[PDB]
């Protein structure tokens, strides 16, 4: 069957495209730190370099995107949910939109702005499906139909999320929850088949490389295997779920409220529609200025990238017991204050930064806010019970995994975040805690606000089935 | 909200029912061992006790089923697939059918017979859902909607498979793949909710009155990239074997229909078929006789716990059962595989409440362990500081053959929750995908094959 040649080529090309983008994003983030370490000659020369380099990468991302393909701003998922519902869009799967996203996303993330890649990876995979089916001319000529287009793009959304999180089953399951309302079991088998082939290519690349480029071997946790938690502390993992449900409902509300204000302020909007590159540059300058380590970044671990922040929050050691915890315990504050200020600052910075005219997603931004809030509860438990909830003392890094999944699930309207965190953290010992928090987060988030992508659909005035 | 009160109570009742049944099955299997070791002075009395005890339990299970509810016979997935397509079955969700499935399955599994409970748990959970939805005051001709009822029967399949395997996510994904053609996202959220409340009650009971198959392999370099062809061969060979099982089951049912004089002779004296097949299996399972050459002294749980063992056996514990003084590990695994294959295809046809997942999962574990131990014999120092892990190949082969028989891929998710580890994920998915690609090209699912055999409303 020709469809099983299509799905191995769709799985091969998205693994290469993901690995090439990740190599280019890392080189951009490393150059910021090298430049800072070089320019320790004066605080003003170090500050000038810290604010300038992000603003140059974001200004180039917005300008280059506007020149090739103005359709390439924002996330794929809220359009793909309408393309699979049978609605044609103007230029969306064309090679100019591919070139615009692969270059424009690499500059948006390499700036060090608080931005995700999931929605963009769903669009880039769908463009690989479309452009593949024409480069080898499988489409049009031989009994081809809109049904076969929708069936090949649905497996591409599954490969898109699967390559993003390095989570081959949880990516297939997440794609179904966000793009669809009924899914064929035959389409879940085709997603699972192509996702498994993308996973195989990542192991070959990682074996040919020095390491997994996904730090700590794809965020692999190293907690104890025996008595990792007690039934006496299930009431704490439940309060993470509920609070993450309210938190994710506020994030989606605030992001829509920001866009509605920029549309309602018509005089400023007319000025900015002439001055098209001004708004993305000013937002980048503000965020980089507050993240400046010698000024205010010391109270937010501002010197860390988004990988480095999450690798630190998932450590097996306890911080409140009297390697990178040093970024959370500066000479002027304790770890609890630094967690509370990081949570409060990253919340408004991430609801704002995702509105700017660049290719960007939003899942890693809410995943790290959730991990920090989970770690705040975990260290607070380890401080209240210093030697046992007897003999088995508390493990705060396992509370961070539960908070990550619970806030990401509330914002997304999803339960496959539970499956992703097992494949990602490399362990299953916290399964019951994760599933209680994730279902409590969804039970109250779905009672308060739509999903993030359903807000983006209604903001963009795409055709909506509630 | 009435839907969450229902999905809490359904998660509580199926977990309580599952626990009381596993207590009663373990008691019946302990009685067999006590009675056997109490007779170690007389081989003849020990053989008489060994074949009589299971023949009595099966004869009672068949007889008690045929008195209360003949519709309670066999695996309940094919009828639930048919009822979820909107076909009506007469008395298939009633209290007589429940009592017959609960007691009949307890007696059928409390015996050495190669039977499972996956299909019976899908039926028992659907009876709990019917009884709860009949009990609650929102029952009546204004609100007994077929949509409401079909929505809860779809969640009850997920609770039943979740309680069966003790795999709360994998049990929802398997229920979708076997009972449905469209994965509705709103019902996959209900399956996850109700499977969570059962997993909580299971741990509360595991404190106050005390998955079970948890493994302890390396976290560092458990397999090399040089080994993926051996996990692929397991998937390919597991595709042909999983197709052969569905064919062999159907041929056995067609032959007992075909031969008219034998058919009518047995149908007049209905208990002679389940009694005489139990007697032949028990006679071959008798340990001082032939049974030592197929580990006949272990139960199904005790067998599977030895197959997932973290040591290599071919280096040259209950796992000694695979190496009697007269035969090695390999010969005992090959004899086990071939004898269990025909015994399980046959035993799942007999007139008692029985499923078929554990019998195929165990043959896959022995076939996987056989390939793992072959690799560990061929590569004594690694494919170095790192040696091969044969118990990981047993997890791969067990996941692949259960997927090829059932036409599912979510046996990959089940195996990580059972084993408590996710390090073998790439090997498992490659073996499962090869096993389904090879099997779907040859035969229907075991459950579709039963729909054809039973002349139910098929839909390819
Ligand atoms: O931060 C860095 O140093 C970095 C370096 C190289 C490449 N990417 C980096 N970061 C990054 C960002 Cl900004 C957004 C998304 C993301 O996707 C995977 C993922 C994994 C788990 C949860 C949620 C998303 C990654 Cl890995
Ligand atoms: O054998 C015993 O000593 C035993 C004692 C008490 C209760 N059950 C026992 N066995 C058993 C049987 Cl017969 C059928 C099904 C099953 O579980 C579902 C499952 C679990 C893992 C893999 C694949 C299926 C179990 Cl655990
Ligand atoms: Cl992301
Ligand atoms: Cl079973």
């Amino acid at each position: 069957g020709e469809d099983w040649i299509f799905l191995v080529l769709l799985g091969l090309l998205m693994a290469l495209v993901s690995w090439v983008m990740d190599y280019a994003i890392a080189a951009c983030l490393q150059a910021q730190q090298w430049m800072s370490r070089g320019l320790n000659t004066s605080i003003l020369l170090q500050y000038l370099a810290w604010v300038t380099y992000p603003v140059v990468l974001i200004t180039f991302s917005a300008g280059f995107t506007q020149i090739l393909a103005p359709q390439a701003v924002g996330s794929g998922i809220p359009e793909m949910k309408t393309i699979l519902r049978g609605v044609v869009l103007k230029e969306y799967l064309t090679l100019k939109t591919f070139i615009a996203k692969v270059i424009g996303l690499t500059c948006a993330l390499g700036s060090g702005m608080p931005l995700g890649k999931e929605g963009p990876f769903v669009h880039i995979a769908s463009m690989c499906a479309a452009l593949l089916s024409k480069f080898l001319s499988l489409f049009g000529g031989i009994y081809e139909n809109e049904s076969r287009n929708t069936e090949m793009l649905a497996a591409a959304c599954a490969v898109g999320v699967g390559c993003c999180f390095a989570a081959p089953i949880g990516g297939v399951l997440f794609s179904i929850e966000v793009t669809s309302t009924f899914f064929a079991v035959r389409n879940y088998w085709r997603g699972f088949f192509a996702a498994t082939f993308s996973a195989f290519i990542f192991r070959v690349l990682a074996v040919w490389n020095r390491d997994e480029e996904t730090i700590t071997a794809l965020f692999k946790t190293r907690f104890r295997l025996d008595f990792p938690f007690d039934l006496q502390e299930l009431p704490a993992f439940a309060v993470i779920g509920i609070a993450s449900g309210f938190g994710g409902a506020l994030f989606v509300y605030l992001n829509r409220k920001i866009v509605q204000v920029m549309r309602k302020q018509k005089t400023i909007n007319r000025f900015l529609m002439r001055k098209r590159l001004l708004f993305p540059a000013l937002v980048t300058l503000l965020i980089s200025t507050l993240t400046f380590p010698p000024g205010f970044g010391q109270f937010m671990a501002g010197q860390l990238s988004q990988k480095e922040t999450l690798v630190t929050l998932f450590d097996n050691r306890t911080w409140v017991r009297q390697s990178t915890s040093q970024a959370w315990n500066p000479p002027r504050a304790n770890v609890f204050l630094t967690l509370v200020i990081f949570i409060l600052m990253k919340f408004w910075m991430s609801a704002l930064a995702t509105t700017i005219p660049v290719p960007c997603g939003a899942f890693m931004p809410v995943f790290v806010i959730g991990a920090a809030f989970g770690r705040l509860v975990g260290e607070s438990m380890a401080a209240w019970f210093p030697d046992g909830i007897s003999t088995y003392r508390i493990v705060p890094g396992g509370y961070a995994v539960v908070g990550a999944a619970a806030l990401a699930g509330a914002v997304t309207h999803t339960v496959s975040t539970a499956v992703i965190v097992f494949e990602l953290t490399g362990q299953i010992a916290h399964i019951l805690p994760v599933m209680i928090a994730v279902i409590l987060a969804n039970a109250v988030a779905q009672s308060l606000q739509p999903s993030l992508y359903d807000s983006i659909i209604r903001i963009k005035k795409l055709p909506y089935l509630p």
